[PDB]
């Protein structure tokens, strides 16, 4: 049994600045993944590999919005579901005792719905278009994560760290909060850009 679940939320504006996007970047956080993990070594590609079934209807519409596959065209994304499949096989495979394909993705949607990080940041006077200290961002998120969240940065331009993703950890059963390991990817010697 793994130690915790990490909900990874992507900030679209940043993701589409550091990567090639085929979808318009939503002005809200989206799901990048839900990773069962351990503090020691990274857990991934657990056996046996779980068969992936293509989603349809409501679940499909829900995932296309909340877990938008930014790197692919909408039609291909909805039809072939490349990113959802990859994430399920690489990470979903590590929590098959408590979840199935449907409840794994359902959980991701439920956990995402628990937060409105954009609004939380705003009430802490942190909005897109400016830069802020790592600590200020961290403190704002912890007000809702309860336990330590993981603020992940990317540097599209050397020397300009920016908010790329936010991780929030939960217990394996997703009933309680858990302290996320700190990736220390943000250069705290300088402010962090919150891309508009
Ligand atoms: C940016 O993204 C965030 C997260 O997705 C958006 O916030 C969420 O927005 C949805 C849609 O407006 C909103 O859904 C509504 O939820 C309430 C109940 O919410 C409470 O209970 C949830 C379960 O216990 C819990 O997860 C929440 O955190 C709240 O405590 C329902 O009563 C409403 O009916 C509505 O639910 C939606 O109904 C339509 C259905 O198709 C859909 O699946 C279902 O979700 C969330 O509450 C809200 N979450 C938060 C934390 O506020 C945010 O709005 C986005 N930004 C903008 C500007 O759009």
């Amino acid at each position: 049994d793994f130690e915790y679940l990490q909900l990874v939320l992507t900030w679209p504006a940043s993701f589409c600045y550091a990567n090639h996007c085929e979808r318009i970047a939503p002005n809200n956080f989206t799901i990048h993944g839900l990773w069962p993990d351990n503090v020691k070594t990274r857990l991934h590609n657990c056996k046996p590999k779980p068969t992936y079934s293509y989603f349809t209807g409501k679940m499909l519409n829900d995932l296309d919005k909340h877990w938008m596959q930014l790197k692919f065209e909408q039609d291909y994304g909805r039809t072939e579901q490349p990113s959802w499949k990859y994430q399920y096989i690489k990470h979903g495979s590590c929590c098959q005792k408590r979840y199935n394909q449907n409840t794994y993705f359902g959980l991701a949607l439920r956990l995402k719905d628990k937060f409105d990080l954009l609004r939380t940041l705003q009430t802490h006077r942190i909005i897109p278009g400016s830069s802020y200290t790592f600590q200020d961002i961290f403190d704002a998120i912890k007000t809702v994560s309860q336990e330590n969240p993981d603020i992940k940065c990317a540097e599209v331009t050397k020397g300009t760290p920016e908010l790329y993703e936010i991780g929030i950890c939960f217990t394996p059963n997703a009933d309680s909060m858990f302290r996320c390991p700190q990736s220390d990817t943000c250069d705290k010697t300088a402010k962090v850009l919150f891309r508009r």
